[PDB]
DNA sequence: CTGGGGTCCT
DNA sequence: AGGACCC
């Protein structure tokens, strides 16, 4: 019944992606703006205090040398994102994508094939690749032991590979659930891997000082978790199941708790092609439409191209919009504009507009402030 | 000075 | 259509 699995984790992935566009910036403190949020930095800038999401002005603030570089437009990097899901595709063919620069494989049917090649004499000569998390003793004759450190070869040579042919660094962390993977793989930071044994699974957990930090609650549950006197993992452990299905619901109390136990029976999904292709643009002001169209059209166009480069065709259009707390209006595309993927740009354009009219109310002065455009139901 | 994306559930 | 979650 247990697995091996692996998470990957890029290392600061946006600034390693424009690094690598422009070696300049390698040896200068990085960061990667997207309007005010310096969403990611390099390693350099996190040595001069620079943190992930900090304001441009907090940035040059603690860091006034702060090289900046705009990543509002995500191509590059959604190329770089799929390269890696690709490559690790290749090692076993069922990759579960997490955002842009995770990743979990399950390894189990690869290590298992593995030591059925592996004689009698070379199981004695198993050896970790990497960090054991909490230098935990290894157990040679344990089959668990011997299982993950397969795993974490594995997880090395993945890494290998990554850097060998796509120039990338990250981490990996090799447990026996998606979570611990993931929990284990941001122990030691940059470019490094972990590997969990069981008996460290309760110490993995309760190194965690919050709640949050565990994948899957939220901003939401933890307020209300707080709310509930529960601030640590060993509280929502030996919380009541019955208050926390009342409070939460059935599923969200079960599966958070268990959770807060190390425990995760969820599988490796195939992630394969994406379900939806969505463009944003956030700004201060938008009150004419005549400008909310151009910034619409300007949406489309491209995504327009990433759809014909994918080669399937979007079923549904929505348009999203922010007032001065989101909202969105979808609808069928028609059938001949699908096919005709031409001027394909006029007619979408039409209907969008009248989305965009059915929520805001142009007679009437308006504040927008996000628009964005999804092209999602795929085939 | 709070981006720009994604997933699945309800 | 919105809401919760992930990065
Ligand atoms: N809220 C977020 C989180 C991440 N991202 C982008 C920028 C990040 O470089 C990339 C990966 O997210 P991340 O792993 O949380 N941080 P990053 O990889 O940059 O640094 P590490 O701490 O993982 O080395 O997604 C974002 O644009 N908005
Ligand atoms: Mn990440
Ligand atoms: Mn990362
Ligand atoms: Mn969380």
């Amino acid at each position: 019944s247990s697995r091996v699995i692996v998470h990957v984790d890029l290392d600061c992935f946006y600034a390693q992606v424009e690094m690598i566009s422009n070696p300049e910036l390698k040896d200068k403190p990085l960061g990667v703006q997207q309007k005010y949020l310096v969403v990611t930095c390099n390693y350099e800038a996190r040595k001069l205090g620079v943190k992930k999401l900090m304001n441009v002005r907090d940035a040059k603030e603690k860091c006034p040398q702060l090289v900046l570089v705009n990543g509002e437009d995500l191509t590059r990097y959604r190329e770089m994102s799929y390269k890696v899901t690709e490559l690790l595709e290749e090692f076993s063919p069922v990759v579960e994508r997490l955002g842009f620069d995770e990743n979990f494989v399950d390894l189990t049917e690869m290590v298992e094939k593995r030591l059925q090649q592996l004689q009698s004499d070379e199981l004695s000569a198993v050896t970790v690749s990497g960090h054991v998390y909490n230098n935990q003793s290894i157990n040679l004759l344990d089959v668990l032991h011997i299982r993950l450190l397969v795993g974490s070869q594995i997880a090395a040579e993945m890494r290998e590979a990554m850097y060998n042919q796509l120039g990338l660094t990250g981490c990996a962390g090799v447990a026996s659930n998606k979570l611990l993977a993931k929990l284990v793989s941001g122990v030691f930071k940059p470019n490094q891997q972990t590997v969990l044994l069981p008996e460290s699974c309760q110490h993995l957990i309760h190194s965690l000082n919050h709640i949050k930090e565990i994948p899957g609650i939220g901003y939401k549950t933890a307020k209300c978790l707080e709310a509930l006197g529960i601030n640590s993992v060993r509280d929502l452990q030996t919380f009541s199941p019955k208050i926390l299905e009342k409070e939460l619901g059935i599923s969200v109390a079960q599966r958070i708790q268990k959770l807060s136990f190390g425990e995760d029976n969820s599988p490796v999904i195939l992630s394969g092609p994406p379900q939806s292709f969505s463009e944003e643009d956030s700004f201060k002001k938008c009150s004419s439409e005549v400008e909310a169209k151009n910034k619409i059209e300007e949406l489309l166009a491209s995504l327009l191209n990433r759809v014909c480069q994918d080669g399937r065709k979007p079923h549904t259009v929505r348009l999203i919009i922010r007032r001065y707390g989101r909202e969105s209006r979808q609808c069928p595309i028609p059938s001949h504009v699908i096919q005709k993927l031409y001027d394909v740009m006029t007619p979408m354009v039409d209907i969008l507009m009248k989305l965009f009219r059915n929520m805001v109310n142009v007679k009437m002065p308006f504040h927008l402030t996000l628009l964005s455009v999804c092209f999602c139901n795929l085939k």
